[PDB]
DNA sequence: GACATGATTGCC
DNA sequence: GCAATCATGTCA
C-alpha cells in the first residue's frame, strides 16, 4: 500500500508503459493473507486502433475488451484457446494497453508451482503470459480491476531492454514487424528470447 | 441463432 | 508437428 504504484504511473502511453513495467513488482494477495511475487521482465504494447495486432483494431470496441478503453491502470484480462488466461494492463489511450508476458518468481514460489501442477523447474513458473496468470491465480474475475486500487493485487516498485516483434501476431503486415515487445537483456525469465534482436 | 478462431501451452 | 476447448466476433 505503502509501495503501490498509483494512477499517476499508468497514464503513460502504450510504449513508454510497457518499458516502464520491467523492473517493477506484480504482487497479489491471496485469500490466505500470503503475498505471490514477481518481477516483470517481458511486455508487449498493443497501440490500439491503428495497430492490426490488437483486439482493438479499427476502433473494435466490445464488452469483453471494455478495459482498454478504460482508465490507465485497468486491468483487460480475457480467455483464449478456452483455457488460459492473458493480463493487460490499459495504457494512456483507448483501445491501448500492455500485455505482461513474464515475470522472474520472487516470493511465494511454492504456492505458485502448485497453481501450475493443475515437478515444474523455476523456470517453467512465470514464462509465458498463460502461465504467470495461472501461478498468480489471475483469472476473469480479475477482468476491469483498478491495479492502483485493488485489495488483491497491485504492482510495487522495483529498486539494458531488448525491444523484438510481439509474439503469436502472424508473419504478415507492418504491425506484426513492430518492435512493441520488450524484456529484460540476458535475463533466463524471458518466455521467448530473440537472439536476433539482442544483436 | 450459427460458425470460424485465438497475443498459449504442452504432449506426440 | 498439432490437439485441447470454448467465449467471442460476425453475419444473419
Ligand atoms: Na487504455
Amino acid at each position: 500500500h505503502l509501495t503501490r504504484l498509483g494512477l499517476e504511473f499508468f497514464d503513460q502511453p502504450a510504449v513508454p508503459l510497457a518499458r516502464a513495467f520491467l523492473g517493477q513488482v506484480l504482487v497479489r494477495r491471496l485469500p490466505n493473507g500470503t503475498e505471490l511475487r514477481g518481477r516483470i521482465v517481458e511486455t508487449e504494447a498493443y497501440l490500439g486502433p491503428e495497430d492490426e495486432a490488437a483486439h482493438s483494431r479499427g476502433g473494435r470496441q466490445t464488452p469483453r475488451n471494455r478495459g482498454m478503453f478504460m482508465k490507465p491502470g485497468t486491468l483487460y484480462v480475457y480467455i483464449i484457446y478456452g483455457m488460459y488466461f492473458c493480463m493487460n494492463i490499459s495504457s494512456q489511450g483507448d483501445g491501448a494497453c500492455v500485455l505482461l508476458r513474464a515475470l522472474e518468481p520472487l516470493e511465494g514460489l511454492e504456492t505458485m508451482r502448485q497453481l501450475r501442477s493443475t515437478v515444474l523447474k523455476d523456470r517453467e513458473l512465470c514464462s509465458g503470459p498463460s502461465k504467470l496468470c495461472q501461478a498468480l491465480a489471475i483469472n476473469k474475475s480479475f477482468d476491469q480491476r483498478d491495479l492502483a486500487q485493488d485489495e488483491a493485487v497491485w504492482l510495487e516498485r522495483g529498486p539494458a531492454v531488448v525491444a523484438a516483434a510481439r509474439v503469436g501476431v502472424g508473419h504478415a503486415g507492418e504491425w506484426a514487424r513492430k518492435p512493441l515487445r520488450f524484456y529484460v537483456r540476458g535475463s533466463p525469465w524471458v518466455s521467448v528470447v530473440d537472439r536476433v534482436a539482442e544483436q
